[PDB]
């Protein structure tokens, strides 16, 4: 293990400072002996995923908070956790010296870090790019004879994805999302603003756009990268808005439905990439369940849709049950997956707030709410940004768990990094959420899961200032007596036999 080198930037908590020769890292994962539990703790006061162990007690008495495991109450199985390899993320990472690059990638993807097993890949340019480009900018190239990956893919994104996959012990899943089509496929002839595909589903514009997906997957496959899934479009609602400032492609739910049924579904199904999953929506959960009903009550569309991708704007609030809950109830066999989450969105908020414990708590609160409402995965936005929260060609700056200081050959691991880690490191793919009931009203957020091997994991977040004594009951083993300190997050792990 190497501990956090803490640094204050004058906000509520510290960042952990990493450079070419030093980064905080875990010892190789270990199992707690039966009758004992493992605790990982992070606190505003400065603890960063610190490991301790205690006994599981056969007996318990008290009037104190009891969380009871309900291991026979089984919910969703987990796909995984990770973040986005944007042009901005890749340019920042590759601006560090090679040894520093390796420590940053190890922080995210290694068992010595937090075990990310998802990477979201933009299909060409987004706002977290330093120029606008698509893979097919030659006007009216319906055959896509001038389709090609620029340097952003071949020199920045692809080599970093190879290196991330080399460092991971878990199999990593790639998720691809487009922001814009070529401008000659669009009613407005521009990468941004209000505009959809020209013509009607089934026509040459719609078929060229579907074939563009296959050309993307073919080009990544020539670089020995295979995708788990694609989304039908990043934030299709954005391209319906007049003056939308960055790359978008407008679809109504009806247009997405007919595009999937007539073009994208059949085209992927007839390709060598037929095993790639398609996720619909990839947008705000306020659009649910209406968007899911429009698309999935048409069997010609539904037979191609594996899942519903959702976006979180953490600065803002929204109701989970009415959106994620009702959607699961209508379409229980169509997985919900959180594909994008960001903080620092509002006009009056600093883009990057180095050492913000509040933004850490926003991430962990959001992941717990998602896991409590059937969501199988949770994908951060940019893996790394600069201290301004860029680069970003429209100055749409936001925060990132890792901030790169190129002038210092340094990177800072924010509280958000550790809040994400409390989930990503300890909830492997195939983990199943199970029931967890409180004996009394309490200020804590918690969720329980069982690993594929039958072991238990519980995450407990305390967003209050008050220490909360509590016991976790598992009927198979006994009682974990513990305390949730104010402004803390804990992960608890134990074997059940
Ligand atoms: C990278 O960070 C490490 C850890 O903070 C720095 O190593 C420390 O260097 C100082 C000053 O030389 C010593 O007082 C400490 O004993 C070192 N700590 C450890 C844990 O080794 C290192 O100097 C930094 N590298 C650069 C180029 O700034
Ligand atoms: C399209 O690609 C071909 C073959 O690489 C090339 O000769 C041609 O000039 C390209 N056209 C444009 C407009 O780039
Ligand atoms: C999600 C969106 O797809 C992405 O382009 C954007 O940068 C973030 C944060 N800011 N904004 N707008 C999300 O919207």
């Amino acid at each position: 293990a190497r501990p956090c080198i803490p640094k204050s930037f004058g906000y509520s908590s510290v960042v952990c400072v990493c450079n070419a020769t030093y980064c905080d890292s875990f010892d190789p994962p270990t199992f707690p002996a039966l009758g004992t539990f493992s605790r990982y703790e992070s606190t505003r006061s400065g603890r960063r995923m610190e490991l301790s162990m205690g006994p599981i007690q056969a007996n318990h008495t008290g009037t104190g908070l009891l969380l009871t495991l309900q291991p026979e109450q089984k919910f969703q199985k987990v796909k995984g956790f990770g973040g986005a390899m944007t042009d901005a993320a890749a340019l920042n990472i590759l601006a560090l010296s090679p040894p520093a690059q390796n420590l940053l990638l190890k922080s995210y993807f290694s068992e010595e870090g937090i075990g990310y097993n998802i990477i979201r890949v933009p299909m060409a340019s987004c706002d977290f790019s330093i120029r606008t480009y698509t893979y097919a900018d030659t006007p009216d190239d319906f055959q896509l004879h001038n389709f090609s990956l620029p340097e952003e893919d071949t020199k920045l994104k692809i080599p970093l994805i190879h290196r991330a996959l080399q460092l991971a012990q878990r199999p990593v899943s790639l998720l691809a999302s487009p922001w814009t089509s070529p401008t000659w496929l669009k009613t407005n002839g521009a990468v941004n603003g209000k505009g959809s595909l020209k013509g009607q589903p089934g026509d040459i514009y719609h078929q060229t756009w579907a074939r563009y997906f296959v050309k993307f997957l073919d080009a990544y496959a020539e670089h020995k990268l295979q995708f788990w899934a694609v989304t039908a479009e990043n934030e299709p609602s954005a391209g319906l808005l007049s003056g939308y400032p960055f790359q978008c492609l407008g679809f109504t739910p009806e247009h997405q439905r007919d595009f999937i049924a007539r073009d994208l579904g059949p085209t992927l199904a007839n390709s060598t990439h037929h095993n790639v999953r398609l996720l619909m929506l990839d947008d705000q959960r306020l659009l649910l369940p209406h968007w899911a009903k429009v698309v999935l009550t048409d069997p010609e569309a539904a037979k191609y849709v594996h899942g519903i991708a959702v976006h979180w704007y953490l600065d803002f609030l929204a109701p989970a049950k009415a959106t994620l809950g009702e959607t699961h109830r209508l379409f229980p066999n169509t997985m919900l997956f959180a594909s994008e989450a960001c903080v620092g969105s509002k006009f009056w908020e600093q883009s990057v707030r180095l050492g913000s414990w509040d933004r850490g708590m926003q991430y962990s609160h959001s992941i717990i709410t998602n896991l409590l409402y059937h969501v199988v995965g949770w994908t951060d936005w940019n893996l790394a940004l600069n201290p301004e929260g860029g680069p970003n060609w429209v100055r749409n700056f936001v925060d990132s768990p890792i901030i790169v200081d190129i002038t210092k050959d340094t990177f800072y691991k924010q509280p958000m990094f550790y809040h994400l880690g409390h989930f990503s490191k300890f909830i492997p793919e195939g983990s199943q959420r199970v029931g967890l009931v409180a004996s009394q009203k309490n200020d804590l957020d918690a969720v329980a899961l069982m690993h594929p091997d039958g072991s238990a994991v519980v995450v407990v977040l305390n967003r209050s200032s008050k220490d909360v004594p509590l016991t976790i009951k598992d009927p198979a083993v006994g009682f974990l007596e513990t305390i949730s300190p104010g402004y803390s997050i804990h992960t608890y792990l134990w074997h059940r036999q």
